[PDB]
C-alpha cells in the first residue's frame, strides 16, 4: 500500500530495542513507528549530581516518580500509592527542565520514551489518531514507561474552534486514554512534560498532570551553587569566590551563567593563542558586563 | 487491501466468549467495530464508589437502567422507552468517566466503547462503512450502550474546513441516530461524556436531550468525596473531613485524590527514611502545596 | 431486485449488478407508522407540500397530456435541527403513492478504484426505470458542500427534461446557509420547517399524550406558554421524563400524570438546555 | 500526493551536493527537500575584506564561530568550549547582517545552509513538522554546519494564542531540537539568524541564541571606513576627503552611502553620455547627499 | 518551470504587445528625465561599464503620490524601453485560502524573475501589501512580508541579474522601515498643478475627432482640481455628449461640452 | 438570441447608456472609428444581484445592437480550445463572446492567451471582438486578466416604478381580472426583486389553477396578494 515509510522503523526500533533489553514484545506497524523514538538510557551523560541549584525538587521527584517504581512490596498494598499519571515541569525557561528530563531518562529506571509529536501528525487521513493510540498501547506494553512530551504547550494546547480535525481528535484521544474507561489500572504508565508556558496548556490536561514541579529562576544561593558546579573541572584560579559573581549577576538564569563561563574560557583561549591560562576572576566581570549589555537589547 | 481485520477478527471473538453471545453473525467491519467491546467484569467501580452526588446517580439509574429492565411494564406505553442519548456534561474531572465505568459494569446490557480513532481509516470509502457498522452492531444485539468519550471532538460543529470522510461520518451518525429507519423499538442508547458541550453541535445536541450536569463539588460534595477516599487507608481517629473540605474550596473530584495520595506519599517517605497514619497535619501541607501549584495557569 | 420487489408492484425487473445493489436501498413503506395525522403543529406546511408535489403524482389523468401541474425537481425542507424534517420525509415515504428510495451517500463511496460515479448513474437509472420515484438524500449539506459530484449534477440536470419520468430529488437540511451556491438554486421548492410557536407547541403537546392515562385537569396551553423555546424532540423528551417521574412512584413499590410532574420536567429541561452556553 | 515537489528537489539537491563535497550521506525525501536549499560556497563573492566599518565584531565572530570549528585538539579536553548553538545578529536594517551572513557562507569552512522558512510550511497536514525535523536531521547528518535563518523575528516569533497550530508546532519543535533531550552532545551544529527587530523575537529562543552581536548604525569613523571601501574600485580623482562626506551625512546607514555613490557615478555617466569616464571630483557627492536627504524627507 | 511558476506566468505581461512609450505620458517631464538615465541607461548598453560592482540599475524604484496621474503608465513605458518582461500581478493576487500558499507564491515570482533577463517587477499598491511590520496584526502575513525582504536582497541575490522591483503607493509614510531601505530611488509623481493638466489635455485631444479650435489654456484653472485620470474621463464625457446628441436628429466639440463635463465631475465630488 | 430590448423593461436610463456605449460598435464609421477615445470599451462586464436578468441583459444588448454572439461554455487541450474559440470569435468581425458563470470559471495559460488576443484585437481594431460574459459577485471573481474587463455596471433593483413596469409587462400575457392590476400588486410587493415578480405571478397562476383542480379562471387580486404574502413569508 501507500505510506510504506514504516519499512524503516521496525528495522530502526529493533536494533534500538536490543540496546534496552526487551525479550518478547509483539508490536504492530504503528507501535513500532512510535517506539522508533525510544531513548537509550546509556546514551545520556548527566545524572542527579550534575543538576545543582535545586535540592528539594530533586528529592521530591525522586520520592514521587523514582521511589514508587521500585520497592513495589511496600506500595502495592495501599489503594493510592502508585506514581501519578503526569509530571508537569513548569517555570521560567532555561535551567532545570531538560536536565531533569535527562536525569529521569537515565537514572530513574524504567524504559524512557520521547514522544516527538512531529511523528504523530501524518499526511494521510486517519493515520494520526492510530499513532496516538499506538503511543499509549506501547506504553502499556512496556511496563513501566515514562512518556516524555517536550514543549507540551503546543501539541496539547487549549482547545478551540480553529483547530484541525486530526489534531483535535489526537488531543481528545490523549485525555481519553490517560484516565479513560479501560485505563487507571495498575500499569505504572506515567506521562511527564516540560514546558515554560503552562498558562495556556489546557483545562482537561492540566488536571491529568497533578504533580506540577516549579523550576524557578536561580536565586542568589542557587546561582552560587550552579556557578560553583560549572567551574569544577576546568582550570580556575585558586582564589575565586562564586558568591560575588552570583550577587553581581542578579538576573542570570541557569543557561546564561553557562554562557558567561564559556565566554570567559573563550577569552582566555583567545588571549593564549594570540601569543592554558586560568580565569583570574577579572574576565568574569567583563563577561557579565557584555552579557548584560546583550540582554538589554530586548528592551 | 486492508487485510488486518483478520487480527481484529481474532480479538473480537474471544472477547465475545467473555460476554456470552451465542449466535451473532457479523461482517468484517462489524467485527472490527465489536473488537472494542468492554468486558463488564473488567471494571472495579460500582455506584457505591461514586460519592458527592446522589440525585444524579438515581436519575441516571431510573432513566437508563430502569427502562432496560422490567420490559413487561414499558412494552405497552409508547414513550416509556430508554432515550437515544445521554450527555454527561460539566467541569472536567469528577463524575464523567466514573459514571461511564459504572454504566459499563453495573447497568445491565452490553456496553461498547466507540474509540473514534478506529472509525477514521486511510483507505477511501472505509470510514463511512465503519460508521454504519457501528449502528449495525448496536442494532444486532439489543440492548447496547454506545459510549463516545470526549464526543466534542469527533462530532464537532459542522463547518467548511472538514474532510469529506469526517463530514460524511458526522452526517451518517445523525442520519442513523433518529433517521428514516431507526427510532423503532430497538433500545439502542448512545451516551457521551464531555467537558466542553458549548461547541459540540446543533443537530447532535438535540439527539442527546438527556443531559446530566456533573457539577464541580461543593462543600457537602467535597466532604463526601474526602470521606469516601480516606476509607481503606489508615488515618488518625480525630480527623474531621469537613475542616479540610471547607479549607480547600477550590478543588475538583480529582485534585482531592491527588492531595490524599501526596499525604500518603509524605507518610511513607517519612517512614522509609528510618505504616504511619495521617495526623491531619500532612493534609494541610498537601493542600497548601497543591494550592500554590495550581497558580501556574495564572 | 427480486428480494425487494414485494413492494414495487411492477414486473419490469431487468436490473444489472449496480442496479441490483441500488435496489436493496429503497425505503420499506410497510414499517413506516407515520401519516399526515402524525405530524402536528405545522399543517399549512403539510398542505403546501401536498398541493405542490403530491397531486402531480396521484392525479395522472387531468395533467396527463401537457398541463402545467408538474412535480418540482428538488424539494428542500430546511429549518432548525429537529421538529418535522425526517418525520415529513417518512410520512411521504409511507403514503406518497410512489417508490420512495433513500440515498445514504455512505453506500456510494466504493473503496475499489474510488469509482462512485457508476453508482450515481445506477441510482438514477433505477429511479427512472420505476418512475415515479423520490430520491431522498438526508443531510444534503454535508453530502454537497469530485468527479462523482459533477457526474451526478450533470445527470440530475440532463435526464429530467423529457417529462416522461416523475423522478424528484428531495432533501432535508438543518443548516441551509452553508449548503451550496448551485444546489440551492437548483431546487425551486423550499419549505421552511420552523420550530413550533406558542400554538404549534400546544398542538404537538396535545398530540404527544393522547393514549396515555393523563389527568383531566392538564391544560396543554399552560405547558406551551411555559416552555417558550422547546423544539419538537425536546417536548417529547420532556413528556417522557414526566411519564418516568410519574411511574417512579409505582415502580419502587399507573399514576396519572399531573401538572406538577410536567412543571418539574420543564424546569429540569430548561436547566439542562444551558449546557451549550 | 505531494511526492512530485519532493521528486524534483531530489534531482536538484544531489547535483548541488556533488560539487560541495559530501561523500556518503543517505537522506530521505524531507531531508533531500531541505538540503535542496544548501548555498554554494564559491557563489558568494564577499569576504571579510569586503566588510568595513566594524572591526571588533569581525574578530569576535572569528574567535567565537570560526575559531572553534578548526583546531579541535584545543577544545576537545574541556567540557564547554564548543561553538555556540546560536548567533543572533541584531541591529538596525542595512549594514552588517546579510553581508556578515554571506561572508560566513564562504569563509567559514563547514557547509553553510540557508533555511528559507517559506519551504517549511506546506499545504498538507503533518508535513511542516516533518520538514522542520528533517532540517535538524540533515544538520546533524553532516558536521559541522551553520543553519542560517534570515529574518528570524518572523518565523520564530513570540508565542501567543492567535497563531496557527502548524506554525506553533514548528516553533516548539525548533526549540525542542535545538538543545533538547538528544542534541546537547558535541555536534558542532550552530544556528545563526540575522534580524532587525529583536525586541519581539521570543523568550525561549532568545536564550538559545546566547552570542548576540549588535551591528549598530555606522558612526563617523564607520561611515568614513565604508565610504573609503566603496570608493576603491570605481574610477575617482586623486584627492577625495572621505571625512567630509562622512561628517556631512550624519544619519546615513551602510546602504545609503552605497546609494549615494551609485547616484554620483550615474550622474557622471549621464554627463558623459549627454555629449557622446569622468572621475568624481568630490562635487557630485555633495549633490547626491543633498538629493538623498531631500528624498528621505519627502518620503513622509 | 514549476507549477506555481506557471500559475504566476499568467500575469507576466508580454514585452512585445505593450505599445506604451514616453509620448503617451505627458505633463510631468522632470521625473521622466531622471528615470531615463537612472533606470533605462544602466539596463541597456551593459557592454560599457560592466566591470564596476555598483554601476547597476537600482532595484527599489518607487513612485508615490495621489492616486492616478501616471502611476503605472510610467512603469509600462519604462519596461517597454527597458529590456523585456514587464511583470505585474496584483496587490491581492496572493494570500490564498490555504496554508503555505502565499510565501511560496512570492518565492515562485522571484525565481521566475531571476530565470530570465531583468524583467522589471511592478507591485501595485505596495502600501497595504507591505505595510509597517507589527506584532498585533495577523501572524500569517508578517512572515510573508519578512520573507519578501529576505528574498529581495539576501544570500543568492546581488548578482548580475538586473532584477529590478518597482513599487507604487499613495501614502509612503506608514509603509515600512526596512522595505524603504531597499527602495533607495523614490520618485514623486505629483499633482498636475495647472500645467500637466493642460499638457495631458492637449495630448489626449490629438488623436481624436475634428476637435474644433478650443485652447486648453482656457480650461486649465477652472477644470478638475486634481486626478488627471478623471481628465482622461472628462474627455470621455465630451465624446459621449457629442455622439449622443446626433441621434435625436460627428458633432464637433466646443467649450460648452467641456464646461458641462467639468461641472458634472465637480458635482460627482 | 430571441430577446428584445423593448420587452425587457426597468431601468430606462441604463438601457439608453447601454444602447449608446455598447452599441457604438453598431454605429457606422466616422462616429466611433474616427476618434480614438470614442471607441466602445473592450470586454464589458456585468455584475450585481443574483439573477434579475443577468444573461437577459447581455442578450438584449446583443440583439438591439445586432452584434454576433457565441456561447463560450466554460464547463466544456483547454488552452488550445480556448485559443481556437478566440480565433473563431475574432475572425467573423464583429462578434461577441458570451460566457456563463465567469465569476467561478491549463486554465491560466488559456486566460493569458485570451487576454493577449483581446489586447492585440483592441490594438488592431476598435470593437471587432467584444466580450460580455461576466456573472454576478465580481468583487473576488478572479485575478487572471483584470485589465480585460475594466467596464461594468451594477445591475440591481432600480426602483419601485421599474418593478411596477416589469410586473405590468410580464403579467399582460395571460388572462387576468379587470379589477386586478399589476400596479396595485407592485404597490404592496414592497420592493421585490426582478426575478421575484415573475415567480410571484407564477405562484398566483398556480394558485388559480389549483382552485379549479381541487374542484381555469383568470387570476385575480386576491390570488396575487396571497402569492405575494407567501413569497414574503418565504423570503
Ligand atoms: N542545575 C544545573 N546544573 C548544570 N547545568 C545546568 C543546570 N541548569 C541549567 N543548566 C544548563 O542549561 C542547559 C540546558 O537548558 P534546557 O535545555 O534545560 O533549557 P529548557 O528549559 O529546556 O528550555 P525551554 O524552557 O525552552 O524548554 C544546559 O546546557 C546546562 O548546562
Ligand atoms: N465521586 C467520586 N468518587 C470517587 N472518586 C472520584 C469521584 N469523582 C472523581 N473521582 C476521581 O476522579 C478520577 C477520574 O477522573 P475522570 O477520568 O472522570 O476525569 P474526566 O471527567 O473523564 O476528565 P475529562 O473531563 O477531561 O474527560 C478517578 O481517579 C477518581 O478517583
Ligand atoms: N409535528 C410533530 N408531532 C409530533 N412529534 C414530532 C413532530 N415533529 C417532530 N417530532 C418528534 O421529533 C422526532 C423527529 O425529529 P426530526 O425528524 O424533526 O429531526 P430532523 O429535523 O430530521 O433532524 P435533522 O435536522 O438532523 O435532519 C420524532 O421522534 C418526533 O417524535
Ligand atoms: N561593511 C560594508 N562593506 C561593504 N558594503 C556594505 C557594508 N555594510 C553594508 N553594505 C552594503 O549593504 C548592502 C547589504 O544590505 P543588507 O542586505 O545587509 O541589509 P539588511 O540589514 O540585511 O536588511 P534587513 O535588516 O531588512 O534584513 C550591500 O549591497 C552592501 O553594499
Ligand atoms: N499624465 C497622464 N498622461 C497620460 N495619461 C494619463 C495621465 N494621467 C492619467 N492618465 C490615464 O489615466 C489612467 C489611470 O491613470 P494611472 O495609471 O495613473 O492610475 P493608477 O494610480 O496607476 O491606478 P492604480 O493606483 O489603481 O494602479 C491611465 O490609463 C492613463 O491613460
Ligand atoms: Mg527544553
Ligand atoms: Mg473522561
Ligand atoms: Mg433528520
Ligand atoms: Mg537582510
Amino acid at each position: 500500500p501507500t505510506r510504506k515509510q514504516k519499512v524503516e522503523a521496525q528495522k530502526q526500533a529493533e536494533k534500538l530495542m536490543k540496546q534496552i533489553g526487551v525479550k518478547n514484545v509483539k508490536l504492530s506497524e504503528y507501535e513500532m513507528s512510535i517506539a522508533a523514538h525510544l531513548v537509550d538510557p546509556l546514551n545520556m551523560h548527566v545524572t542527579w549530581s550534575d543538576i545543582a541549584g535545586l535540592d528539594d525538587v530533586i528529592t521530591d521527584l525522586k520520592d514521587t516518580v523514582i521511589l514508587p517504581i521500585k520497592k513495589k512490596h511496600l506500595f502495592e498494598n495501599s489503594r493510592l500509592l502508585q506514581p501519578p499519571k503526569g509530571v508537569l515541569l513548569y517555570g521560567p525557561p532555561g535551567c532545570g527542565k531538560t536536565l531533569i528530563a535527562k536525569a529521569t531518562a537515565k537514572e530513574a529506571g524504567c524504559r524512557f520514551i520521547n514522544l516527538q509529536p512531529s511523528t504523530l501528525t501524518d499526511k494521510w487521513y486517519g493515520e494520526s489518531q492510530k499513532l496516538a493510540a499506538a503511543v499509549f498501547s506501547l506504553a502499556i506494553k512496556l511496563q513501566p514507561s515514562i512518556i516524555f512530551i517536550d514543549q507540551i504547550d503546543s501539541f496539547l494546547r487549549n482547545r478551540s474552534s480553529s483547530d484541525h480535525e486530526a489534531t483535535a481528535m489526537m488531543k481528545a484521544q490523549f485525555m481519553s486514554l490517560w484516565d479513560g474507561l479501560d485505563t487507571d489500572h495498575s500499569c505504572q504508565v506515567i506521562v511527564m512534560g516540560a514546558t515554560n508556558r503552562p498558562q495556556d496548556l489546557d483545562s482537561a490536561i492540566m488536571r491529568r498532570m497533578p504533580t506540577r514541579f516549579h523550576i524557578n529562576q536561580p536565586a542568589l544561593k542557587q546561582r552560587e551553587a550552579i556557578l560553583k558546579l560549572i567551574l569544577k573541572n576546568e582550570n580556575v584560579d585558586r582564589h575565586v569566590d562564586l558568591l560575588e559573581v552570583a550577587q553581581e549577576t542578579d538576573g542570570f538564569s541557569g543557561s546564561d551563567l553557562k554562557e558567561m563561563c564559556r565566554d570567559a574560557a573563550l577569552l582566555c583561549v583567545r588571549e593564549y593563542v594570540n601569543s592554558i591560562r586560568p580565569v583570574q576572576q577579572q574576565d568574569l566581570h567583563r563577561a557579565i558586563e557584555k552579557m548584560k549589555k546583550s540582554k538589554d537589547a530586548a528592551f
